[PDB]
């Protein structure tokens, strides 16, 4: 059958073929009239039976001979005598109405098709998410219409509290009375919850207009929507989205629906709600404008086990605007007014033709009700009663069914409604438990519910107290929630490269993983001794700062709204968001370097950004307030983050706004004036006291407290405690400024003579000033092993790969090694001639110093770079000659379609050379820079310096030559004008960022630099190793300041947040739409006050007279 | 304290509320005490009790230990002569 449903779900045709009640109409002869008008008690007429068993039956006279003793023939029963035989009928019906066909779909299941097997075609076989509400409707059929201010409301409330709660609403579906009301709410609020509500439609198979058109085994029936006039039959609702008709019995008879409805409302509550939650899914009736058998099913679900609760909206008719006052007039749970026979049966008899005939009947169904008010929930409109049902449909299941609150709590939270819980759950007076509130916790975190987490810590709940190791394992390790598929890529890459069959995650591996993202020397608190000798025995087992170790949880688990909340708590703030950009930068990293499907690396890139831009904007509010307090801010060690500081981790990010910032620039300014007060001195008195010692003596230097907010060696903040004589000579040549003008003058002498060598002959043995030029080379390569080996990562693989990303430090490796060839050839060439130059390997030699000084002109672009307006433009001219690399691809190609044809043309009998390679290139170059070689133009003119180069087809080269100095200058040069003018803007931008940002390592490295320049810096090497057999800068902070500055932080993290609700709340967006709303809802109480004047004027007519 | 929240981080550095209350009628008097420490004291309703909390949004107390617990009359004698002797202070 390819089906489940084939094989499964079932017809029920009528096989017995009991004569029609007794009498035939008309028509004295009574052979055909009682085979053709008599039709079935099934409820057709006799041929439309069609018993594949009993089909001849009718051509000899029926089934099952007349008179059969009249008892036996109600005898005929819907169980027994009716063959069960497949559906014929499931499919797709459609709508052709208000600009949607407004799908739907059908089973056409029998009657008596077991309860279990509708929660299994709903879930699976239809692919329906199990809801966490049911709504189930009732009333009365064929009413007109209701008030145009309920009409709008009920629905409002009814698809809110449907869509927030991903609730089913069961209806009866045809279009004759309860349904309408749902349709023509769902269609004022359709394509916003067209994909959350799936209404489902338990009609029956018998009342409705074309039951032959919903026939079709696996069919696409385009069912009508128009409404059939000249009947009474009804059409299924077109805004319904699922239907199961109920195939029994016949046309007309429509009573097989509370046999299998009821019990879907029965199956679906056994169901539970939610994994991490044990309660299960509630159910609740919504009647509006009922009749007489909806109240027997109102007590029907009240007096159940357990009680199903209901709501009444007075004033939608009959049912509820009676019920919404007969349950008024009574105690609270007890007993009537004053003898109320008279007037509640009065309306009971009016209401509905009674005569006391049938009015006790429903009377006493009423005072059966009465009996539980706490389930009947009435929304008494007009007086704005629980404002749009949806708290009154929601609060019914919360109202009294002798319910915890933690019960009561939970439900709001699978639901995701806080609103709910703070107004109704966390009331006054209301009292809990212990561990309650904390189990609403970790179900909250796990299930990403993120405001319930802030309706619980207000409310008091205590992450020092709650969070424990066990739970904070149990988050990581949760698959009951929005989770990160990639943090077990990144563990099993840190394990071994592999896993155990389930691996429950430990917090040692999430430690290793921190390490791994966060690199460098980060070591965290969960792989350290203390951690990893309690965790083995597993307050002790509490954490001291929780709310860093759920941020930390948050960012890895990809979960970044639960993320941006608890980074508000806490301390740290500017910290914590650097440690998240690195977090997210680096998960961003390994999802790029990971074949998985999907990549995640935008979402993590950008989640990193956000974070990257709080951090740049919390450094600003600090700024604003107090310059010399933010600079404290980036060096401070943290303590609970490994030790670093915010700079350093914003400098691991690669975090370019917030290290480019002026707080950060003026830091590193500062630091680079060391103890030097270089606003009270100039630069020329600091060269002169480089040559002149005497004169470091009269200076005007720093006192220890402007130096507070800098960061400081050891042995540096040792010699603030007073400024004798010695201390002020360590305070001048240990600067930085004072490092680099004692290494830049040392390095123009070097060039000075290294130009000297060059340019001057060279004899066999090196010069003294070519011996100094080596001594320089060797001493200052030695000092960028130093470098190189003594950087920050431990692994040499990175040490090596970080600073051979630097320009120049690729291009002084070369210079190094590129010279040493040369002096090894120069120095090592024996002479067998006497004249120079004939001794090739001695001219290589020269040669390579000649080139290998161009390196060393080169990196004082480097030293240059150290100046604000300079160092920008050295940064754009590598920028732009990536940038302009095509169209100089472009012109190198017009180049050779010139240069090849000159060639072919004016030489054509040569033979292969590596000539021909130069002359192909070499006069079209040299066009491009002013050069138009004008007496070889036209080698044929008397003016011609080519004379024997005349000959067949050279009149062609000046008009080749005309073309390409076109293309070259008109067009390709001013190309690239028009390319550098429109780019300027924006490569100087970020030239300048860039400039701003490797001041930081520029900065840095002059605080590890020897004092001593390049070729005297072979004592400051042999004497320090020497000192280390013999045996970074921080800031330091009194514990009244490390307490001021973590106040100060606090403070200006409290004025960000108020500054961005006051800059929001008082932007007029912000003011048109409150003055949107509020005039909006005026103008419901202008025309309301309006109604009521009008009503005051009622008075006026009676009080009058 | 209800008040103070409903118009926090805006006058939450100018309003210094004091709580000059006793050294008894609280619930837990034992985390309170510490020579110079930094007590981690709660804000929930400890339940199946009568006792009271200090109101987490003010900025100040001066619990007064005599007594014992429940007893709760020690504050008029010391309360009141704060408001006679800031009186006796110029406001400018
Ligand atoms: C004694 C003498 C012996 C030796 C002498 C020879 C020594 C040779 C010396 C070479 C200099 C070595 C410098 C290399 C620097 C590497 C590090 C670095 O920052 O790289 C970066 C720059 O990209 C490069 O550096 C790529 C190479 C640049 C061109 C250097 C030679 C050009 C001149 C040759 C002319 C020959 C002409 C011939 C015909 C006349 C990496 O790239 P990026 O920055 O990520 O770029 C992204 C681009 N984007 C923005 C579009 C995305
Ligand atoms: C992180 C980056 C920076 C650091 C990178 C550092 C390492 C970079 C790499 C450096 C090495 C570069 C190559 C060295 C020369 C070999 C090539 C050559 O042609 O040699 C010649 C000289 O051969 C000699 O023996 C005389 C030279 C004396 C040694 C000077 C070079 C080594 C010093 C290194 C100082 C640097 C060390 C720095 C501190 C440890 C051999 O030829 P010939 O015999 O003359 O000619 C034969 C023909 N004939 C018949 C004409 C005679
Ligand atoms: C506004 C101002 C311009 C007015 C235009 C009027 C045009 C009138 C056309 C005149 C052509 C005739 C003149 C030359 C007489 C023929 C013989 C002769 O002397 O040949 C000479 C070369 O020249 C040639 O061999 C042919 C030149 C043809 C191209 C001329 C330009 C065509 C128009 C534009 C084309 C561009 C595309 C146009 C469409 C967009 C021989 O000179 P030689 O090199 O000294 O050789 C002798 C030495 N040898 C024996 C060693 C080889
Ligand atoms: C799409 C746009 C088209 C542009 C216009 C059409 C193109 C221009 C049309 C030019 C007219 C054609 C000239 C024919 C002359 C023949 C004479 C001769 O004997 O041979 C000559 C032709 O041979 C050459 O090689 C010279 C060709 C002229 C090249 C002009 C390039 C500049 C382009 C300008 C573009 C700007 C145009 C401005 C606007 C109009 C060479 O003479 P010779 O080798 O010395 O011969 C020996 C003679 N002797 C003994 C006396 C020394
Ligand atoms: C620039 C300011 C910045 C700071 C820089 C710090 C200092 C660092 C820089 C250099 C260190 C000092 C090196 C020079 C030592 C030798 C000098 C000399 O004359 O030698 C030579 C001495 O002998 P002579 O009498 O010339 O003998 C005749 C020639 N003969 C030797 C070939 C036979
Ligand atoms: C590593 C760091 C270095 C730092 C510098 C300090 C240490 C170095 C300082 C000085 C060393 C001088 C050694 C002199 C040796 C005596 C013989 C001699 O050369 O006589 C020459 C006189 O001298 C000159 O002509 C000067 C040549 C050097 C020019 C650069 C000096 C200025 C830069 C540095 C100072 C200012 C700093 C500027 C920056 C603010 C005459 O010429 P010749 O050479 O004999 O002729 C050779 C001809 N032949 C080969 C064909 C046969
Ligand atoms: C005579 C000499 C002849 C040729 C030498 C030409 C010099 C290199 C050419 C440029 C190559 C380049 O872009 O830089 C590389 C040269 O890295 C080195 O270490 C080069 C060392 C000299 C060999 C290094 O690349 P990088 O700068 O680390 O780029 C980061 C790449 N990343 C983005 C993938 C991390
Ligand atoms: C990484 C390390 C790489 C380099 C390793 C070391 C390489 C070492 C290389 C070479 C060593 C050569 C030793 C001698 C070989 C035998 C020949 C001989 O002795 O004499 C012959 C030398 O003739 C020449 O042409 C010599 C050219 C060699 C220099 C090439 C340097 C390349 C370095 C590039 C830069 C690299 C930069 C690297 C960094 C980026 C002839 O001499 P003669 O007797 O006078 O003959 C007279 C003839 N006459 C009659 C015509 C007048
Ligand atoms: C015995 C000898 C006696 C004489 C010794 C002394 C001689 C003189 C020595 C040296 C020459 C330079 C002196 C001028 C310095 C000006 C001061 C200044 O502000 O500097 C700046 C330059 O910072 C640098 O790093 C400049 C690097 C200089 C070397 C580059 C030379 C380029 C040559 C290539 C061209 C070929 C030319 C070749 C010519 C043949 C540093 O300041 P800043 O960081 O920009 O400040 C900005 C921040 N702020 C706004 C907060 C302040
Ligand atoms: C003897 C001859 C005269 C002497 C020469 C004069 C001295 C030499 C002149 C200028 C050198 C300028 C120094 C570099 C400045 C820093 C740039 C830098 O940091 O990285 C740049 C990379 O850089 C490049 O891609 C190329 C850099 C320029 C190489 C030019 C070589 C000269 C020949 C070339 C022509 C040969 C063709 C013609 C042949 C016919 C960055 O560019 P980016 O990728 O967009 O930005 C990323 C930056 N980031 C990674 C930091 C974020
Ligand atoms: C596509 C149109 C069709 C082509 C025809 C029309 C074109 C216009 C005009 C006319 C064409 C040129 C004719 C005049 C020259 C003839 C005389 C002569 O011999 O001249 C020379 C050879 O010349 C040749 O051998 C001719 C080569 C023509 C190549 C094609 C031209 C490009 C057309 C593209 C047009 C695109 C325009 C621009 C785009 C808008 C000189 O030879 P010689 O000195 O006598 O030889 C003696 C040698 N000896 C001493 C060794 C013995
Ligand atoms: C896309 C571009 C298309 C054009 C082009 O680049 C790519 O294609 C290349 C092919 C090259 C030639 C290949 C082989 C030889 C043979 C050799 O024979 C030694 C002779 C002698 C030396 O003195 C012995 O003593 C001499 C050189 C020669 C002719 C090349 C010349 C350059 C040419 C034309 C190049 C040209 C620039
Ligand atoms: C192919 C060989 C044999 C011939 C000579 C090659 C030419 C093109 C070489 C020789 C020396 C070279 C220069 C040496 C030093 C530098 C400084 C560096 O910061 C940029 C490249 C630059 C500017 C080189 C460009 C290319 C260069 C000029």
């Amino acid at each position: 059958q390819k089906s489940w449903i084939e094989s499964t779900l079932t017809k029920r045709e009528c096989v017995y073929i009991i004569p029609s009640s007794k009498d035939p109409h008309r028509c004295l002869p009574g052979c055909q009239i009682c085979q053709q008008l008599v039709r079935c008690f099934c409820g057709r007429l006799v041929k439309q039976h069609a018993c594949f068993t009993a089909s001849l039956a009718m051509k000899y006279s029926d089934v099952k001979l007349g008179e059969h003793f009249n008892q036996a023939i109600e005898e005929w029963s819907v169980e027994k005598h009716t063959e069960q035989s497949p559906t014929d009928a499931y499919g797709v019906i459609n709508f052709q109405g208000g600009s949607h066909s407004y799908r739907a779909k059908y089973v056409r299941l029998s009657y008596d098709t077991k309860p279990e097997i509708i929660l299994q075609l709903l879930l699976k076989e239809w692919q329906m998410e199990l809801p966490k509400l049911v709504i189930s409707v009732h009333g009365g059929m064929q009413k007109f219409e209701l008030h145009p201010r309920i009409k709008q409301l009920l629905g409002k409330g009814l698809i809110k509290a449907a869509v927030t709660t991903g609730a089913w609403i069961l209806t009866g579906g045809v279009n004759t009375g309860v349904a309408k009301h749902v349709g023509d709410a769902l269609k004022e609020h359709a394509s916003r919850s067209s994909r959350k509500i799936c209404t489902i439609g338990i009609a029956p198979w018998g009342v409705i207009e074309n039951r032959n058109d919903l026939v079709g085994r696996d069919v696409v029936a385009p069912y009508q929507t128009l409404l059939n006039p000249l009947s009474k039959l009804n059409v299924l609702n077109n805004l319904h989205s699922h239907f199961i008709l109920v195939d029994d019995g016949t046309v007309g008879k429509y009573g097989a629906e509370v046999r299998l409805r009821r019990e879907l409302e029965k199956t679906i509550n056994q169901q539970r709600i939610h994994a991490r939650i044990g309660q299960g899914v509630p159910v609740v009736a919504l009647i509006f404008e009922g009749g007489p058998n909806v109240i027997l099913t109102v007590l029907e679900y009240l007096q159940e086990s357990p009680p199903v609760p209901v709501v009444v909206c007075e004033g939608t008719g009959r049912a509820a605007d009676l019920l919404a006052y007969i349950h008024k007039q009574t105690e609270e749970g007890g007993n009537l007014p004053d003898a109320a026979e008279p007037d509640i049966i009065s309306t009971i008899k009016k209401t509905f033709n009674f005569g006391q005939s049938e009015a006790v009947h429903l009377f006493q169904t009423m005072m059966e009700c009465m009996k539980k008010k706490e389930l009947i929930t009435v929304f008494h409109i007009g007086s704005e009663d629980h404002q749009d049902i949806d708290v009154a449909i929601l609060t019914a299941l919360l109202k009294g069914t002798n319910a915890s609150a933690f019960d009561q709590l939970i439900l709001t939270l699978a639901w995701d409604r806080v609103d709910i819980a703070k107004n109704h759950v966390f009331v006054y007076g209301q009292q809990w438990l212990v561990g309650s509130l904390e189990q609403a916790m970790l179900d909250a975190l796990v299930m990403d519910r993120v405001s319930f987490v802030k309706l619980l810590i207000e409310n008091g709940v205590s992450m020092h107290k709650f969070l424990t190791i066990p739970r904070l394992e149990e988050l990581y390790n949760t698959k009951q929630g929005p989770t990160n598929p990639m943090l077990f890529h990144l563990i099993r890459d840190v394990k071994q490269g592999n896993l155990p069959p389930g691996y429950k995650i430990t917090l040692i591996d999430i430690g290793l993983v921190i390490e791994y993202l966060m690199g460098g020397t980060y070591r965290c608190t969960y792989t350290r001794k203390r951690f990893r000798l309690i965790y083995n025995s597993l307050e002790t087992k509490r954490f001291p700062y929780p709310l860093n170790e759920l941020l930390i949880w948050a960012c890895l688990m990809k979960r970044q709204v639960m993320a941006r909340f608890l980074w508000q708590h806490g301390e740290e703030s500017m910290a914590k968001a650097l440690v998240a950009c690195k977090i997210y930068r680096s998960m961003a990293y390994e999802a790029k370097q990971s074949d998985l499907v999907d990549d995640t690396s935008e979402e993590l890139k950008q989640y990193s950004n956000d974070f990257g831009q709080l951090a740049v904007e919390l450094l600003e509010q600090s700024f604003r307030q107090d310059e010399t307090m933010a600079m404290k801010l980036l060096t401070y060690e943290l303590k609970n983050w490994s030790n670093s500081t915010c700079l350093k981790l914003a400098v691991s990010s690669r975090l370019r706004p917030f290290v480019a910032h002026t707080c950060t620039q003026m830091l590193l300014s500062d630091m680079w004036m060391g103890r030097l007060n270089m606003r009270k001195n100039s630069w020329y008195k600091v060269i002169l006291s480089i040559l002149v010692p005497p004169a470091i003596l009269m200076l005007e230097y720093k006192t220890k407290a402007e130096m507070s907010h800098i960061p400081q060696s050891q042995d540096a903040h040792q010699m603030t405690m007073e400024l004798p004589i010695t201390r002020k000579f360590y305070a001048f040549y240990h600067a930085p400024i004072v490092k680099f003008w004692f290494n830049t003058l040392a390095y123009l002498g070097f060039l000075m003579l290294y130009t000297f060598v060059v340019l001057v002959k060279m004899e066999q043995l090196p010069s003294v000033q070519e011996w100094i030029v080596i001594a320089y080379i060797f001493t200052y390569a030695i000092e960028k092993v130093r470098e190189v080996f003594m950087s920050e990562a431990g692994k040499i693989s990175q040490k090596i790969k970080v600073w051979f990303s630097d320009y120049f430090n690729v291009s002084d490796t070369i210079a190094i090694i590129s010279f040493f060839v040369g002096f090894g050839l120069r120095f090592g060439a024996k002479w067998n001639y006497i004249n120079a130059y004939d001794n090739h390997v001695f001219v290589a030699g020269r040669l390579i110093y000649c080139l290998n000084i161009i390196f060393w002109y080169v990196r004082l672009l480097d030293f240059l770079a150290v100046n604000q307006q300079a160092g920008p433009y050295v940064m754009m001219i590598g920028k732009m000659v990536a940038n302009m690399f095509y169209i100089v691809v472009i012109m190198a190609l017009v180049l050779l379609s010139f240069g090849v044809p000159r060639k072919a043309i004016l030489y054509p009998h040569e033979e292969p050379s590596w000539s021909l390679a130069k002359d192909i290139v070499f006069h079209p170059y040299w066009m491009i820079f002013g050069e138009v070689y004008a007496y070889e133009i036209d080698v044929c003119a008397n003016d011609s310096t080519l004379p024997t180069i005349c000959g067949p087809g050279t009149w062609l080269t000046p008009f080749l030559q005309a073309v390409y100095l076109f293309v070259q200058y008109i067009i390709m040069v001013n190309l690239l004008i028009a390319f550098f003018n429109n780019v300027y803007l924006q490569v100087k931008a970020i030239s300048n960022i860039v400039w701003k940002y490797q001041r930081y390592h520029f900065i840095m490295a002059y605080h590890e630099k020897p004092v001593l320049p390049p070729p005297l810096i072979i004592l400051s090497h042999i004497v320090s190793l020497f000192c280390c057999v013999c045996k970074g800068p921080k800031l330091f902070l009194t514990e009244e300041d490390q307490k001021k500055l973590h106040d100060f932080e606090e403070q200006c993290v409290e004025m960000y947040f108020d500054e961005k609700d006051d800059k929001f709340n008082s932007g007029s967006e912000e003011r048109i739409r409150v003055t949107f709303e509020r005039v909006e809802q005026m103008s419901i109480q202008i025309k309301e006050v309006g109604d009521r004047v009008n009503y005051i004027k009622r008075s006026l007519q009676s009080l009058d007279s």
